[PDB]
């Protein structure tokens, strides 16, 4: 299964700790967008969105990291708990999954890309926008362990992706000890998380530092 | 199942249309958010993230339309004939599900909202993005009767509701003849297109006063 993906990209290290919690090897294609590798002519011909992650599961294209995610779990997951198929369950686990990309990623995005690739200047509006994303965040923990429950699952993998960069923007997560306790739980069972780290690390060096 | 909703949101006319799919009644709910209902303490206990739709099945309180979608396939649909159990198959419309959150609508918003809820003056770099993203759809259904293959699947509900509003709101889609075709076998076939119609229509009160 090839992989292009870069560590410092958020949906791609979802998929990371995703395919580590199905025991999926991936084969790594470094695609530096920096470089426009991501527009060469052969990866087009696989993803006409030119976006990573993307997965390319023997001979099948895939990309949007959460349907990736979905994706190995449902293939190759053994354990239900990961994504569970009781509907109610598996409700919650994709309406998290998407506030994950509509609302905390996306916050976080609007927030920081335009200062960090852009230079420009800091907009106090979004900025309070992002937080209150973490807010609601915050609110779903009340009285569980995991972002749907009280097992890990995908919806996890990914906001822990998303978070993790937060953290390394430098977001202070004081205001809301529900997604500290959580962020702390997940570096300590989210599988693969190493690589979740690496990969924040890596964009704090590159792009923020 | 209570709906809580407007006619005017693309997310809600698509979960209308699921429903009508599906064959379950909703209990609909007008939420006029111009007046904050949708910050009504009671609503706020029910959905914290204070956003329609929000629908209510027998006490289990859930939002984000598509999961919404995928919730009603899965509990009340019969033949999955909107949403594959094979994990390659429903990939795809996974995939189709959140590039109509984060790339379709995602663009039309951020080039309508500020205009209509802020009326500011139109960022055409903004609607090229816009524009980009029904690029992007078209080529996704090159040789494709539907969004994510020959069957009609909620994605197609989705990309419909989305689509609707594009064009009450005057997009043109002569340079897209794939996204027309698509388009039109959508107002001819998706359940409940009537209610996605009326909705749409509804929103040009976004679009007129
Ligand atoms: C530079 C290192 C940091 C990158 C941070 C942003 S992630 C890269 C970006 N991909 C996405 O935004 C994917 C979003 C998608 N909703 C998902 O979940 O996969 C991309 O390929 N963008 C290029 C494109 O779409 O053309
Ligand atoms: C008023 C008529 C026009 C409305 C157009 C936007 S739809 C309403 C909006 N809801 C959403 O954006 C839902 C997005 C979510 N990703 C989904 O798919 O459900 C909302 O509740 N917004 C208020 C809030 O989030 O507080």
């Amino acid at each position: 299964m090839d992989f292009y993906y870069l560590p410092g990209s958020a949906p791609c290290r979802a998929v990371q700790m995703t395919a580590a919690a199905v025991g999926v090897e991936l084969n790594l294609k470094l695609t530096d967008l920096m470089k426009g590798e991501h527009m060469k002519p052969e990866f087009l011909k696989l993803n006409p969105q030119h976006c990573i992650p993307t997965l390319v599961d023997n001979g099948f294209a895939l990309w949007e990291s959460r349907a990736i995610q979905i994706y190995l779990a449902e293939k190759y997951g053994k354990d239900d708990k990961l994504y569970p198929k009781d509907p109610q369950k598996r409700a919650v686990v994709n309406q998290r999954l998407y506030f994950d990309m509509g609302t905390l990623y996306q916050r976080f995005a609007d927030y920081h890309y335009p200062q960090i690739f852009a230079k420009q200047p800091a907009n106090p509006e979004n900025e309070k926008k992002m937080k209150d994303a973490v807010g609601f965040l915050n609110t779903f923990l009340e009285g569980q362990e995991y972002a749907a429950g009280n097992d890990l699952t995908i919806a996890d993998l990914s906001l822990a992706a998303t978070i993790a960069t937060y953290e390394v923007a430098g977001f202070d997560f004081a205001p809301y000890p529900n997604v500290a306790a959580w962020f702390a739980r997940c570096k300590a069972n989210a599988p693969g998380y190493a690589l979740n780290q690496a990969g924040a690390d890596e964009f704090k060096a590159k792009f923020l530092s």
